[PDB]
């Protein structure tokens, strides 16, 4: 089994790349967790069939975009229309999410000042990364629309957070992605997430849902 996730400004090398290979252990799912989240809701899918997916929410590899291409991409916010990006995975099944970026100019200045890798700015792309995903056996992964219509691009969604790491040199440009759920970040629904021994962050989680 195999998970890759992929964030991106569209049409330029990711900000982050991560690799998924749960991690890493026996079961597919804690089974308190489908118990706790059943309950929640107040769906036919057994503790073998939920894969709680986690990635490390450091990118794998340093940004090896160029100077130029990073200076384009950066103008290209300066004008008009412009999508975020993100892409998930398995294992041969896949989905791609766009968001756009906000005409806004006050806010697609503070994220052109985030890509210079200006102190204290990050990107914030709102409601662009389900906690929660279906993989079927043929054809890109699915939405389970139960779960989001419930819980109040999709509606549902969480939020993602990009930083650059800052104080590193011009060849080791790290962008570190953080989540969170719309509304109440606590709710029982949200399977909690972990940390990491290595580094102390929170793993990105995508709940799996396998036919
Ligand atoms: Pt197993
Ligand atoms: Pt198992
Ligand atoms: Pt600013
Ligand atoms: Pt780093
Ligand atoms: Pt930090």
């Amino acid at each position: 089994e195999k998970v890759t996730l992929r964030i991106s400004i569209e049409g330029y090398p990711p900000l982050y790349e991560m690799e998924a290979q749960d991690n890493a252990e026996l079961g597919m799912i804690k089974p308190d967790q489908l118990a706790s989240l059943n309950q929640a809701l107040t769906k036919g899918y057994t503790y073998e069939d939920i894969l709680i997916v986690r990635f490390r929410p450091e990118s794998e590899i340093y940004w090896p975009i160029s100077q130029d291409s990073r200076n384009a991409m950066i103008d290209k916010l300066s004008r008009n229309t412009s999508v975020n990006f993100e892409v998930s995975l398995e294992f041969k099944h896949s989905k791609s999410w766009l968001v756009p970026i906000s005409l806004d100019m006050t806010i697609r200045a503070k994220i052109q000042s985030a890509l210079r890798g200006d102190p204290g700015h990050p990107i914030l792309i709102p409601q662009s990364i389900p906690a929660f995903i279906q993989v079927p056996n043929q054809g890109e992964l699915t939405l389970p629309t139960s779960i989001g219509n419930t819980i109040i691009a999709r509606a549902w969604f969480d939020s993602l957070t990009l930083n650059l790491e800052q104080g590193k040199s011009q060849n080791e440009k790290m962008w570190i992605a953080t989540s969170e759920h719309p509304g109440d970040q606590n709710a029982k629904l949200w399977i909690k997430t972990a940390n990491t021994t290595y580094s102390g962050r929170p793993y990105l989680q995508v709940v799996g849902f396998i036919d």
